[PDB]
């Protein structure tokens, strides 16, 4: 009974998570530990541990760590609290297994404890390259302190490989989340229309835009204006997180719906089954959003990325970038009308085979290439 | 005037940086600022600090941070009390640009902290293999992490460049510590034999072992009851690091002190100065400790490196390397018996000639 | 120079200190430091250190430590970060003296961190008591942590050498906070509608309810629904304090302001110029703030108290006592419709006169 | 079934808080936790958690704290640590009711914590009087944030009831480490002579100096020369504490018994047993210890307590208190040869049947004396 403990610090890190923490508490040869910390215990957000222990799991150990405050001097506070949490968390759990994904600084500090401790650390989606002050960085950083690594595409997998690990310790199995694409039984049309109260069988572009963090220059008229270009589509959205841009993106959209009632859905949240059901009928997943590059390529259907905030991931036919100006995009919607990597979806059963059929207790010798 | 902290946990890195701090002092161009940390301020360590004081330097930061219980637990919350000491440390310091030397944890939370509050970061010694220790893995992470990177050999440069870093922000500028084999005046015997009260007149040893982090049970009774074996010769001890692991050696020192107390010196922390002067008058440099790596050699005094906290650095036919083994170490021990330093300078042009105020992107290799 | 370091946590007690701060800053004879922490540094509180900084103060040491989660255990975890803040900064401040007003946790934190570090404290406002509050206990602890005590009134006077204290070391000098009553320029109600965009000219009850921490559960829907009964008058709001069970307020509070945001004001922080402006010209004091038993009743403004965070100070004429229920504070709220500034001086003229570096002995009754 | 946790901090503290914690354990309706933190993680003590584990006892949750250094800046830190520990160790343990004794830091950390997070706090040895640079303040402060109060006296109860606490939560009880003397089974004379290889059938004055903390270096002297003095006897000693003067201690002794090798004795540790057994039959308690003040009384042995250590203590006619001055030492001793308020022993049953019958969940309200 190999003790396998996930560590969890934001509710859509969760999100990818879950089918491999569904399947690790599904296993009886395996014992499924949780860590939750960071996000889900900000009211900003919510208190997001309760969804974890709603959709059915025990949280084995909480530690409370965000400081209340916007400064960077406060997020090395709250990773030293983060630090002094994990120490007796992971001395407590005693787990086989430490599982992290991702590249946000609370994952960097259980990874580094988990280090200190012995704790071998299995790393998801490592090897990737994205934007920002320092969470490619960050991402590197927790690579090499990792002990196995779970890559979500063969060049993620070869770049991590570059960064020292042994090929015998990196695995491609795609990314984790898609595994809800392979395990969600969908909304029909009608489902979908009669619980929004909103007629879905008209064409309809999906939106996601969130406040580009750096982008202080977020004139957000270039793309509605140039979706009011566009006619014969409808306009469904849902709303951006918590970040430097959150309200002047909210009334943007806001106003194109007060303008036409008649064509535009507002969901606040939407759940990701009812939000791979309404992504999967659409025409085209516009914004900035990372389930542009991932989930809506595996729908087949199209996406046309605005902006930078997903440069750097890995491209495909149904991605179609532009800028943030209004000629550029609306080609791209019409290029939406007018006609993979990442993997299929069964990302958890093959991280969980890995486990079972790899020792991975010491971090293996740096790899030097020839 | 771009302000340059140095950031300092040991009397050993705080040796390997003396001639940086100095020639950044010296500088008027360069504002030094320190923030010393850690093993500083530990009495079990020496409160090194003192040290730093008496050279004429000014700790602009200090940062309490070790918890005295030997587990790997308490080196995490050591972790965690230097990042909330470092927040606020660096919040007021405002560096320019920090330089951090090594890969021990404390050099990875003060890495880290400057990272998340954009502090660039100028990390030496990066590109090494130790795998014996998690120290390993930690430096890596400081590469990773690090704006800028001095190596102090080219294959170092060359794994700093697999690892992803532009190779236009890696520079081989040598090893910072051999400037002192240039730049420090040595002790002689009698001075080091009047100044600790032993006779270094008589033949001795220079052992140094510290916990191999990466060793599941770690029994050093082997070295020792090898020590025993050698007649004739004294054994003259440095402190072990504050890594988890250290009190079991410090247990065994003093029992080896208390059987023997005409041959064995035990001191928490040398000088540097002494502590070269010491290594260059030794029958061989005994332990895991790097400086049997880099400063044995340039003095041209064997090594006895044990165990694997060393596996991977350069070697060279003065390196005696022995498993923690009681036969090997005595044989290495009586095998031991019986047989362009401007780096400085260097590392402060690059620093004034080179805009690393942000991570350059990451370099695919063709 | 005699060095006077002011802690301070909350706007609240920042503005009830203002006088002594300002008078310490005009004396030539005493160095004013300023350790500011807490509520004063997160963004939910309105980030009122730079109230401090606009009114012409120096911050000599900011520590950030409050935690965001809204639960016990992150007030305590708060507590602690605040503790390895000011480990530092009083080590790098080296106050003569650390003036501590009221009875909050943070102040306990600083207490008790002075205590250790043998920095004499002079504590505001102790024997008085609060019993639904855990401020109660605190506030007697940081009494008996304390070497001088300057009460508001002669019987917390009393009460603090009750508790042990030498009477030669408590000093009956008023309520700090009343000093703006006489030494503060007041804001008129066109000025008042002008900066908040809010028509002050109609009245207004001027609410203010804290999380009473020794309630097992607590549910504010009394206060609101109550509230809600009454027309023709407006609510303006400031935000509740970090103790924990505050967002639940803040909650009801962005409620109430969603069902009638023609009549609701909702303000993080006042500027308590703006506040005793505001509560000068509002019909009556709603909540269970210590304002209520002060400033309001000193304004001639009356008070709806409710609940127990209130039980233990004096009660003036002005003073509605009702509990957490609909029927009484309804009640309360109608009938509410329906009808000297020399301390700061003899808290200075003591510190500069009185020896109190040693805890004097515990003064047993004779 | 309530959960009664008991908090420890350092040896001795557990070894006056020991048999509370056996009959704790052994009760069926109680519930015992432990937390245990502070010099218990110390390697200079020893770690001695592992004697709290040796003992039969099961340590609920460990806190590590102490930072390794000398300044008030790393206790203020230390405590810190504490207070993040607990914070989650008190999270999980929810105990009934939490246990503290004495006057140290951590355990005004832990009672503060306690009161944040409504655990009840049970006091021992509140109200008493202590020389130091602090620890009485702290006692006090822990007084006023406990809700219900053991007191070892009916003074020290008198005087927490003039701290304000309400006469209905504190209960004089005794001294709970006398325990110890009710439940020991003495070893005799012949089974400490041969366990030691000395003769205890010669009479033996038993010594305990520990250096006066604040009495930074003690000259030693004065009261060795009064030893000296006094022929006939034997002197037998055990070791003082790890202070900041202790060693010219030491060696003071180990000099005034390289002098006489045959009428000294010299032993690191006694253990409780052996040494209640040694003090039974002795001449005198002499020093200035705590036991020549509880222990040493309670076993109708005369004390001489030199210095100030353990002014504010209750004297009683066993007790004899002298200066360090080396005549008052010699008349001190000589009328030893010539010819109670902290309790009989029975304190551990007390305090249990007062937990049992009293509910003290809320802190009581403000005593007033009118
Ligand atoms: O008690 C000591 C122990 C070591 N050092 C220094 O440590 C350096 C290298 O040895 P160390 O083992 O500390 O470094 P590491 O092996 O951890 O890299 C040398 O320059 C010494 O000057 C010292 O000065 N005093
Ligand atoms: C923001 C919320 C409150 N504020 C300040 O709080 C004071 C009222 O007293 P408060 O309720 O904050 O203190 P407490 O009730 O905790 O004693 C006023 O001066 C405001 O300036």
């Amino acid at each position: 009974m190999k003790k396998i403990a996930v560590f969890t610090g934001t509710r859509a890190e969760y999100g990818l998570l879950y089918w491999l923490m569904r399947d690790i508490q599904q296993d009886p040869e395996l014992e499924l530990q949780i860590l939750a910390t960071a996000m889900h215990y900000s009211p900003e957000h919510g208190e997001t541990w309760k969804t974890i222990v709603k959709d059915g799991f025990e949280i084995t150990e909480s530690v409370e760590m965000l400081l209340s405050s916007d400064t960077s001097s406060a997020v090395v506070k709250s990773m030293g609290v983060g630090l002094l949490g994990f120490a007796d968390a992971l001395k407590r759990m005693q787990p086989d297994v430490l599982v992290v994904l991702g590249d946000r600084f609370e994952a960097l500090a259980v990874t580094q404890a988990a280090l200190i401790m012995h704790v071998p650390v299995a790393h998801l989606h490592g090897g990737e390259i994205t934007e920002g002050a320092y969470d490619e960085s960050i991402r590197h950083a927790i690579t090499k302190m990792s002990n196995i690594h779970f890559a979500a595409a063969e060049e993620y997998k070869k770049r991590i490989i570059q960064l020292g690990e042994q090929p015998e310790r990196v695995f491609n199995v795609g990314a984790l989340g898609l595994d809800h694409i392979q395990r969600t039984t969908f909304k029909s049309i009608s489902e979908l229309s009669e619980l929004y109260d909103f007629d879905f069988s008209k064409p309809y572009f999906l939106i996601t835009y969130h406040p580009e963090t750096n982008l202080l220059e977020e004139n957000v008229a270039p793309l509605f204006d140039a979706l009011k270009q566009i006619n014969d589509v409808n306009f469904i959205f849902s709303y951006p997180n918590a970040d430097n841009g959150n309200t002047n993106i909210v009334k943007a959209m806001l106003d194109l719906k007060a303008q036409l009632p008649d064509r535009v859905l507002l969901v606040k949240s939407f759940g990701i089954q009812n939000y791979l059901s309404v992504l999967k009928n659409a025409l085209a997943m516009v914004g900035n959003s990372s389930s542009g590059l991932s989930e809506a390529p595996a729908l087949q259907v199209p996406t046309v990325n605005i902006g930078d905030r997903q440069k750097g991931r890995l491209r495909c036919e149904s991605i179609l970038d532009v800028r943030l100006d209004e000629n550029e995009i609306v080609e791209a919607l019409q290029k939406a009308i007018n006609f993979p990597p990442l993997g299929l979806g069964n990302t958890s059963q093959k991280i969980i085979e890995v486990i079972k059929t790899t020792d991975f207790k010491k971090k293996a010798p740096f790899y030097d290439l020839l």
